[PDB]
C-alpha cells in the first residue's frame, strides 16, 4: 500500500485541523496523492466539521468519514447523548484501508487526544495506528506545559511501538515570546520538529495557505513520506 | 516512617497547589501531622510561592523547598535561562525523606506535569516518586481534553509501577456544564475521585478555606492516609 499517517495531539485545540491541512498541501504540491480521513467528529451541531476545513484551506477533495455527533463532547459521551454508539474497531480500519494506496499519503485525524475513547471498550486512536501499521505525528503547542503532555504522548505511542513520525507546534506565535522560543528548543530535543505554523494560518486564503504549508515542512521530509 | 504522597497535576494552573492546600487543611483537621515539600518551583516572581499560599490557606508550618526561578517556565527551561543548574536527584530524595515521619502525611507537590524534569539529568517526579516509594495523587481539570490527559497519566505511573491515590478535581466550576458534568462521571470509572474543589477557593480566608476543605474531602479516607 502507501503511506498512512496518524495525526494526533497531544490536547485539544492545539491546531491538529490545520497541521493535517497544512501537510495535506505540502503533499500535494510535491505531486504526492493525498487522501485525509476523521473517523469520529463530534461538535457537528455546533458546526464543527473538520474534513470541511482541510478541503477549504487545502483543497482536498479526498475526504473521507464515519461517525459524526451533534455535541462537541468527547465521543463517547458525545454518542451517549445523541442516543447512538461508537463505530466499531473494524469499521475505522475498514475506512482507512478503503484509502490507502500505492503512492498515496493517507492522514487520519484523531478526535481530540492520543487516548481518547474511538471505539468500544477504550479502543483509541493509538490502537488503530497499529492495526494500520501507521507511525504518528504530534500536533503540541509552545505554551508552558507542552513537554509534559508531549512527553507523556510521545510514551504512550511507544509503548504500543508506535513510531513517531515528528512534532508539529500548531501554532507558532509572532513574535515568539521567552517561554515559546525556549519550549521549542526543548522540543526539538524530545523528537523533530517537523514544522511550526504560523497563528492565523486558518484566516490565509488557499494561496496564501499553499504557500505557508510549502515553506513550512522540509521538502525532502515530505517528498521522503511515500515513494 | 508515615506516608508519602506526591501530588502532581495533568498540566499547569489545574488547582495543584489549592488541592495541596485543602488535602493539608482537610488531614491537618483530622489530626494529622503534615509537612508540604515543593523542591522546586518557578513563575515565583509572576505570581505566587507556593508554599507560602499553603501555609497561608491550611496553617502548614513544616514547609520545605530547595529551588525558585522567577521564570513562568517549567524548571529546566526556567534553571537553563537562570544559568542554574537544578537541585540534584540525592537532596530531592533526602530532602523527602528526612520529612517523613510516623503519625504524619508528607505531601510532595510536583512542578507543572509528572514528567517534567524536576532534577538534573532528567529526574522527574515519577522517579522521586519511585526513590521513596510514595504513590501519587493526580489533579485534574474537568474540561475538555482531561480525560485524554488523565489516562496519560495514570499510563505514565503504572508504567514505572507508580500507585495511584486517586484523582481530585482541582477547580469545579458553577454551574458545572455539559463536558465538566460528564467528565466528573467518566473520571470516576477511570480512578478514585478524592474530591472536586470549588473555584475561586484560593481567595477564601483561612476559615473559610479550612471549612471548604473538611467537607470536600472523604473523613474515612484521609484519616486512613496515616
Ligand atoms: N497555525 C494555526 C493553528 C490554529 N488556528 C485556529 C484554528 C482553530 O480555530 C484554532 C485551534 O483549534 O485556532 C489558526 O488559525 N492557525
Ligand atoms: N478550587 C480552586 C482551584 C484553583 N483556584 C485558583 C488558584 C489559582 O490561582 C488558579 C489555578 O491556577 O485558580 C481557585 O481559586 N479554586
Amino acid at each position: 500500500g502507501g503511506t498512512i499517517l496518524v495525526v494526533t495531539g497531544t490536547g485539544t485545540g492545539v491546531g491538529k485541523t490545520v497541521v493535517c491541512a497544512a501537510l495535506a498541501s505540502a503533499a500535494r504540491q510535491a505531486g504526492i496523492d493525498v487522501a485525509v480521513c476523521k473517523p469520529v467528529q463530534t461538535g457537528t451541531a455546533r458546526g464543527d466539521d473538520d474534513l470541511a476545513e482541510v478541503g477549504r484551506l487545502a483543497g482536498v477533495t479526498q475526504l473521507a468519514g464515519l461517525a459524526r455527533y451533534p455535541q462537541p463532547m468527547a465521543p463517547a459521551a458525545a454518542a451517549e447523548h445523541a442516543g447512538m454508539a461508537l463505530p466499531a474497531r473494524d469499521q475505522i480500519v475498514r475506512l482507512i484501508a478503503d484509502l490507502d494506496r500505492p503512492g498515496r499519503l493517507t492522514l487520519v485525524e484523531g478526535a481530540g487526544g492520543l487516548l481518547v475513547e474511538l471505539a468500544e471498550p477504550g479502543v483509541t486512536l493509538r490502537d488503530v495506528a497499529v492495526d494500520v501499521a501507521a507511525a504518528a505525528l504530534v500536533v503540541v503547542t509552545a505554551d508552558l506545559g507542552t513537554l509534559n503532555h508531549t512527553k507523556l504522548t510521545l510514551e504512550a505511542l511507544a509503548a504500543q511501538q508506535v513510531s513517531c513520525a515528528g512534532l508539529v507546534i500548531g501554532s507558532w506565535p509572532d513574535p515568539p515570546g521567552l517561554v515559546a522560543a525556549s519550549n521549542r528548543s526543548a522540543l526539538a530535543r524530545i523528537a523533530m520538529v517537523r514544522a511550526a505554523l504560523p497563528a492565523g494560518a486558518a484566516s490565509l486564503d488557499a494561496g496564501d495557505f499553499a504557500a505557508m504549508s510549502a515553506a513550512a515542512f522540509d521538502r525532502n521530509w515530505v517528498a521522503g513520506l511515500v515513494g
